[PDB]
């Protein structure tokens, strides 16, 4: 028989991908392809993944649309492509039918990756690498894609869509979904570092006790293991390298990758909706794990290669790296905006994902050679009517040329606040910076992202991230240690602004111990006192250690496991940040909406933030441009802009906040009120001259100690 | 020595089942498959005991991703109401296997059945039928 003896529909060239259409008893595929000149769909059983238990040729074609509508299928029934076509790769055509792809808009992929010099369209050991044609079948070697049923009951879920966690009062919290829970020996296991275990009851009472609002998971997206891991006995830990744009990671699933990793994820993100818990994925949109040429062939590479990647326009061989990790995803080509939308529309109306945290994402922005911000891709998400609704975040940069966008990014944007992080960690670290330039830091950095009119809560203020040291390590190391990654130490940035107060590594030295504790808690209370929505580092509350390493995206292991065993040392900690969370978010002068100005405002005698020096007079223009080891300021609570969404004036208590970082002694004359003690980085039991001071007094002020006061009486 | 009847309760939620009644397979296009339901998964030690022969067997996963691929339409399955073995049979060691020797015209088969002859007979068989409409095939039974 021919292709035409098994009954068939034309299909449509509609929702692309596999849908599976309950009401005529049937599966439709859809697959874009610019370029192809045969497409053939191949469908495997459960049991027999080796070879197709059936090839079926996709004949019908509407416009740049392969499509097919098969009989009989039902979800879960696993398929994958074969592309015909062209193959002239020093014309970018590299088509290779032996090599077996992985739909684009699969929801759900069955495994990862078998590593075999067959998954590469190209003959591995030739001398003419990637111009060469290996004919070996890859079948047996790549994942399939699965049909799956996009059904699901959500609970009493619809009605946190509408009162939701505004980003004025949000406090972010960066998770990594295996290290949440591997170590969580509280949970059975085949749930720990899952969906389901993050979601549990044990953990879920946890997040509400910390006091965050919403999580940010670290990438999500269905991903492949790099090979020269592989290659080296290790694995892709944080899974910035993923192949597909709508599967969430059969890694992270507890319950089966048949299916069940869709089926666990939407149970999880129902489990925290009902505990009022925002959701926010970090994305990878800028680049995919097939890497550049001479990277594997299992998806794009092979259904249209010169659509999806961006392509050295003179050669068209090679492939522009602005993400240094071998290519970059085409955000020109209208199909693969349509893709990257698509995938983003879908984890909000079908995953009910509240937000995003987009991975380099200048780099979505090139067109060609050159950032501009005012791209296709960026409008149509602006314009859009769904995605216009939920919280967009940026890493606002990528590693091309000139590709620094801080504060560029358009409005509704929320960006990484870097400069508030490399500056703020140089602060406490000794080096003395101009009074101008940290007070900007603490009052959300007007100077960065008022030219575009953004407001405060637009910057992200975070002091420790998934790139570069943890909290712990940052008070405790002065120099890298990736040793353990196998690249001979040289990954991951040199310069961490880092310093050890008095060592390098563990010790027992109990002044090391203590100038660290009170340095994690002077960073700590710097964070959660600054303008702006900040972001906790997961783990951070339990001081946890990578051991040195600031690069720890290929250790899957005890290194970046959470410990859960606390000592009396970690718990205290534990205790501090739940009180400085609970702080700030009680207390509306950090959750404002507009920027402070430099002024009395509504007729009152104080201005709503005044700067001092050491002796209680104010700051000047050239103290405010001299450098400085020790800031002070007055929130001046009752006498903000700030204003609710029903048209209310808020106010707040007054505050007086200490920042010494001097790492001599300095003495301090207050101003003329009578302050209050509320919180300090002090470890040693606070002493009465310091509790309570009154008229103009002076007070002495160890040094490297943060303090913040409250006026009682004026 | 007789059996006794049980009041039973008729509810039961099908789950988007009365979506199948509108579009069926018409007569025109369909592949008749004649099945006896013990014979079909008895020797199926694919699937547990306690539902081997049964019509939670015939619908399970196994077997009705097996139908699919075999591509029949409808399923023709011998005589499921409620019968009794002849006593020329039990004075020789044997049974009605087909069953086309009936009493009650409204009892599935307690012989069939694996969840209960209390009422479970009923409902096993609801759920069997459900199961299939669920996967787009049709239902024809062998009545005396």
């Amino acid at each position: 028989f021919r292709t035409r003896d098994r009954p068939l529909r034309p299909g449509d060239p509609y929702p692309l991908g596999s849908n599976w259409i309950e009401d005529d008893d049937g599966v439709n595929f859809s697959l874009f392809s610019e370029n192809a000149e045969k497409v053939e769909l191949l469908l495997y059983s459960l049991t027999n993944q080796k070879y197709p238990k059936e090839i079926i040729e996709v004949k019908n074609k509407t416009g740049d649309i392969w499509h097919v509508f098969v009989p009989g299928l039902r979800p879960g029934q696993l398929y994958a492509y074969r592309v015909y076509g062209p193959y002239k790769p020093e014309l970018g055509l590299r088509f290779n039918p032996n090599k077996v792809l992985i739909d684009p808009y699969a929801k759900a992929i069955n495994g990862s990756v078998i590593w075999n010099d067959a998954v590469f369209g190209y003959k591995i050991g030739d001398q003419n690498q990637d111009l060469t044609y290996d004919e070996r079948d890859s079948g047996e070697y790549v994942p399939k894609s699965v049909v799956i049923n996009p059904y699901f009951e959500w609970d009493d879920e619809d009605f946190i869509k509408g009162k939701k966690v505004p980003l004025k009062d949000t406090v972010i919290y960066e998770v990594h979904v295996k290290g949440f829970t591997k170590l969580r020996l509280d949970l059975p296991e085949n749930i720990r570092g899952t969906y389901e275990g993050l979601a549990s009851e044990q953990m879920i009472s946890y997040l509400k006790d910390l006091g965050i609002t919403t999580v940010e998971l670290m990438p999500v997206f269905h991903f492949i293991d790099q090979r020269f891991l592989t290659d080296k006995g290790l694995t892709n830990y944080w899974g910035y390298d993923p192949i597909n744009f709508f599967s969430p990671e059969c890694r992270y699933s507890s319950t089966g990758c048949l299916g069940g990793q869709v089926l666990s994820f939407k149970k999880m993100v129902n489990e925290l909706h009902n505990a009022g818990i925002e959701v926010i994925i970090d994305v990878v949109y800028n680049h995919t794990a097939e890497g550049n040429h001479l990277g594997p062939t299992l998806s794009f590479r092979g259904i249209d290669n010169t659509a999806y990647y961006m392509l050295q326009p003179d050669n068209k061989r090679y492939y522009l790296d602005f993400t240094g990790t071998g290519n970059t995803l085409n955000l020109s080509h209208p199909r693969v905006i349509q893709m990257v939308l698509d995938s983003l529309r879908y984890w909000v109306t079908e995953m009910h994902v509240d937000g995003f945290r987009f991975d380099l994402a200048a780099a979505l922005a090139r067109e060609l050679y050159s950032v501009n911000m005012l791209n296709t891709f960026f409008i149509a998400l602006q314009q859009d009517p769904i995605l216009s609704q939920v919280k967009l975040i940026a890493e606002p940069w990528d590693v091309g040329q000139g590709g620094y966008q801080v504060g560029n990014f358009p409005y509704q944007w929320a960006e990484w606040n870097g400069k508030y992080r490399d500056s703020i960690r140089r602060f406490w670290r000794g080096e003395a910076l101009p009074y101008s330039e940290i007070a900007n830091r603490l009052l959300g950095s007007p100077d960065i992202y008022l030219g575009n009119n953004k407001t405060p809560f637009a910057s992200i203020n975070y002091v420790t991230s998934h790139d570069g040291f943890t909290l712990e390590d940052l008070v405790s190391y002065n120099q890298k240690h990736n040793e353990a990654n196998g690249f001979n130490n040289q990954d991951g940035m040199n310069e961490n602004y880092s310093w050890n107060c008095g060592a390098e590594g563990p010790t027992n030295d109990q002044n090391v111990v203590i100038c660290r504790e009170k340095q994690k808690r002077n960073f700590m209370i710097t964070l959660l006192v600054s303008q702006g929505t900040p972001m906790i580092l997961g783990g951070d509350e339990l001081s946890r250690t990578q051991r040195g390493n600031n690069n720890a995206f290929c250790q899957d292991n005890e290194i970046t496991w959470f410990d859960w065993n606390l000592d009396e040392r970690k718990s205290k900690f534990l205790e501090f940040v739940k009180k400085m969370i609970q702080f700030y978010r009680a207390h509306p002068a950090f959750r404002r909406e507009r920027y402070f100005q430099g002024k009395k405002l509504f007729g009152m005698p104080l201005k709503d933030v005044t700067f001092y020096t050491l002796e209680g007079r104010e700051v000047d223009e050239k103290t405010w441009s001299s450098p400085t080891q020790l800031v002070i300021f007055v929130l001046e609570g009752s006498v903000m802009d700030e204003i609710n969404m029903y048209g209310e004036r808020i106010a707040d208590d007054s505050f007086l906040i200490i920042l010494n970082a001097n790492p001599n002694n300095v003495k301090v004359k207050f101003p003329k009120g009578k302050w209050e003690l509320v919180i300090s980085s002090y470890l040693r039991e606070i002493k009465p001259e310091e509790r309570i001071i009154e008229g103009e007094k002076e007070l002495e002020i160890e040094g490297r100690t943060a303090l913040v006061y409250r006026r009682i009486e004026l």
